[PDB]
């Protein structure tokens, strides 16, 4: 039979109010000899009804992919409310239940701590900005980067990692030409997490 | 039915020549019905005979769990050779085939940079010591710290994270006293990778 997954919403979502947070629910290996798939949505137990059960896409295997969406009040995520995705696709002998919420537990708030390039990467052509940040729970988090107020694209965010005190760290790097490290730029790491006031902070980074 | 599991040496075992990697092919759930499983094992399609299959264990969920280990050589693994586990039980229309190997692609020498704490994070009891890698291939990679020839202990390392050129990058992170660092104290991130000489670089960082 077919298979089914429930996913969060991204962390950015639920942290600012003009974002629309939602759960998904993914329903895989669906056949066309009996392609019809019924969705049931509930929070906190009970049936709601704000869900889209946006179609339907073909595969490799010539099996089927569909995609419900449920739209999610932002408080509601962030108060630890579970959502139940429920799957009926007799072929299934019973429906499928799954059940999904925020990680449990006191928020911590995000350290940020920016660090410059090495001595030896200077004799490079691009360097390594670096954004520690550690100390926070639960993993949800967003990072960004950028310069005079405009975005820088060329970073990479490693996961979030478990540290030795049940708090979460990762690492942000950002690559710059050393053109621009040198000539003297500002740039900044923005930390958005859910103890932050406000759900958000920057720090700035530059030549010293 | 019975499903197939291969594993790949681990990153140190294929690196140093004193220690001994394997890769390791675990077969589950199978049955109390069909019990008998066969292992064929193959290099580059090379059928070879040196595994060691060891005799199955039944599981509390009534289940068989059996495990047969194939020891390779550092240069066959690291030459790129081709390991296929192949597993025979009269459950299954036909045997089930795995196979692995490392990653492929031009292998490519990590760069290491040693990063001390930001200064804000000095008004802390404790202190975060980083150490980048970039720019290196395959992903296998292992990194550790010590200072003073012995082991630390308190580091945390992300996975390997893929950079935007291809390559990947890690940082690996170190926490000590306050104390240390302020006592002039020295640490060393030691890294172990393919595209390095003696396959180990390391290094060192200390307050300035
Ligand atoms: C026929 O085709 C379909 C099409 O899929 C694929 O299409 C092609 C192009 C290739 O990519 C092929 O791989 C494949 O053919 C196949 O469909 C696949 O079905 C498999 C199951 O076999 C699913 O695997 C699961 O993946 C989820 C997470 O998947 C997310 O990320 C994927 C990339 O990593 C991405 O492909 C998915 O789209 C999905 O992406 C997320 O999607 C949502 C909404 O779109 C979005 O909001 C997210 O942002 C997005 N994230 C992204 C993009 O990164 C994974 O969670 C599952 O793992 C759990 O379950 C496993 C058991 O199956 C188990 O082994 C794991 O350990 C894990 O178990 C869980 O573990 C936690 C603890 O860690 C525990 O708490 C849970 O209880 C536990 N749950 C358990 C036990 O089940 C799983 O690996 C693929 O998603 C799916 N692919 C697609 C595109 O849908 C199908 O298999 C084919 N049929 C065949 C070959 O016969
Ligand atoms: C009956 O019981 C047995 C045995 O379980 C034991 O007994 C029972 C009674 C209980 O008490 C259990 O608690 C107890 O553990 C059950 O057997 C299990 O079967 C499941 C599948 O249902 C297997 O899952 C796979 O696990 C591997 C990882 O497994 C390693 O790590 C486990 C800890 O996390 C560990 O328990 C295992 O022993 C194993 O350990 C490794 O072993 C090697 C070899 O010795 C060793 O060198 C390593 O050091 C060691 N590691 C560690 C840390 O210990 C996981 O990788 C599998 O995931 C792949 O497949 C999934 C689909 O099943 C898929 O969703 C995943 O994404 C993933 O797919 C892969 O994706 C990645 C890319 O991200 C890539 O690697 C691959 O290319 C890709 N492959 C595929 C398929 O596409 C999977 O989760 C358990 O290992 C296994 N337990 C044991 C001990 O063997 C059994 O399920 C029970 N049966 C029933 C019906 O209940």
């Amino acid at each position: 039979g077919p298979s089914v997954f429930l996913f969060p919403p991204k962390p950015k979502d639920t942290l600012m109010i003009s974002r629309t947070p939602e759960v998904t629910c993914v329903v895989v290996d669906v056949s066309h000899e009996d392609p019809e798939v019924k969705f049931n949505w509930y929070v906190d137990g009970v049936e709601v009804h704000n869900a889209k059960t946006k179609p339907r896409e073909e595969q490799y295997n010539s099996t089927y992919r569909v995609v419900s969406v449920l739209t999610v009040l932002h408080q509601d995520w962030l108060n630890g409310k579970e959502y139940k995705c429920k799957v009926s696709n007799k072929a299934l002998p019973a429906p499928i239940e799954k059940t999904i919420s925020k990680a449990k537990g006191q928020p911590r708030e995000p350290q940020v701590y920016t660090l410059p390039p090495s001595r030896d990467e200077l004799t490079k052509n691009q360097v390594s900005l670096t954004c520690l940040v550690k100390g926070f729970y639960p993993s949800d988090i967003a990072v960004e980067w950028e310069s005079n107020g405009q975005p820088e694209n060329n970073y990479k965010t490693t996961p979030p990692v478990l540290d030795s005190d049940g708090s979460f760290f990762l690492y942000s790097k950002l690559t710059v030409d050393k053109s621009r490290w040198q000539q003297g730029n500002v740039f900044s790491c923005s930390v958005m997490h859910e103890a932050l006031h406000n759900h958000y902070t920057q720090k700035s980074l530059s030549l010293s």
